[PDB]
């Protein structure tokens, strides 16, 4: 729809924006209001940078997938400079908010809990026939209410034939990202499984880098001995057997989302 039918489009006068959150190569993240009341992200795009083009295909594509999991669309102002504006999430990035004190003291419980609802989150994404490709604690935001999101959907594509083949030079980074993907340039729902495992793992270790103490080439031949991450400190070993499901080496033999969930509840309410 053009933007004067776009029921996402507002005009940019309903919009104030009160605190930088963040600022890139690309633009600048803010909080801000709607309308005076409504707490609101606001991503807004650095003319030049990149294309007006690239940087709304983001909007969107959450269009698409709305669900409770999952960040929510807000609003676009689609005239320069371009805002996306998204659902506020008071406790910011999973990642960030386990390193603070109220994140420090959180029970096996709640992370296994936490970890339920991205599985949750992502079972939607896979039933839906997306993929996300940049699944990792970075980008799952937390409430107020210590509840958990999917957001930054920049990478997330609709998957018609089960594939979506990347460019010859594209790049990701190589402890999150499944190795097909890596190697071949091909993701499937199956990839972000492989990061859910990273993902896990980084839960339990309160937010640390993968692999501890490995490079990328380290992290790569490891990977092709056999071996796995290494055991994280203080993680129960069924979470440990459940991350190993993740990283198998056959995409196929790798669970769906829906399973992960399943088993990730079952994990916390017998905790
Ligand atoms: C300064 O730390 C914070 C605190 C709270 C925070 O909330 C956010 C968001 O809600 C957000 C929402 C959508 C996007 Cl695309 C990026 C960020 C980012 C953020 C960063």
């Amino acid at each position: 729809k053009p933007w004067w039918e776009d029921e996402w489009e507002v005009p940019r006068e309903t919009l104030k924006l009160v605190e930088r959150l963040g600022a890139g190569q690309f633009g600048e993240v803010w909080m801000g209001y709607y309308n005076g009341h409504t707490k609101v992200a606001v991503k807004s795009l650095k003319q030049g940078s990149m294309s007006p083009d690239a940087f709304l295909a983001e909007a969107n594509l959450m269009k698409q997938l709305q669900h409770q999991r999952l960040v929510r669309l807000y609003a676009v102002v689609t005239q320069e400079p371009i805002y996306i504006i998204t659902e506020y999430m008071e406790n910011g990035s999973l990642v960030d908010f386990l390193k603070t004190p109220s994140g420090i003291k959180l029970t096996i419980n709640k992370l296994l809990d936490m970890a339920a609802q991205i599985a949750e989150g992502m079972a939607f994404i896979e039933e839906r026939n997306y993929i996300h490709r940049d699944l990792r604690a970075a980008n799952i935001l937390v409430s107020d209410t210590l509840s958990c999101k999917i957001a930054d959907f920049g990478l997330a594509r609709l998957i018609e034939d089960n594939e979506y083949t990347a460019r010859e030079g594209a790049k990701f980074p190589i402890k999150w990202t499944a190795p097909e993907a890596i190697n071949y340039g091909t993701f499937t729902i199956k990839s972000d499984v492989w990061s859910f495992g990273i993902l896990l793992t980084e839960i339990v270790t309160h937010g640390r880098i993968p692999y501890p103490g490995m490079t990328n080439p380290e992290v790569i031949q490891n990977l092709e001995r056999g071996y796995r991450m290494v055991r994280p400190d203080n993680c129960p070993e069924e979470l440990y057997q459940l991350m190993r499901l993740c990283w198998k080496e056959r995409p196929e033999d790798r669970p769906t989302f829906d399973y992960l969930r399943s088993v990730l509840e079952d994990f916390f309410t017998a905790t």
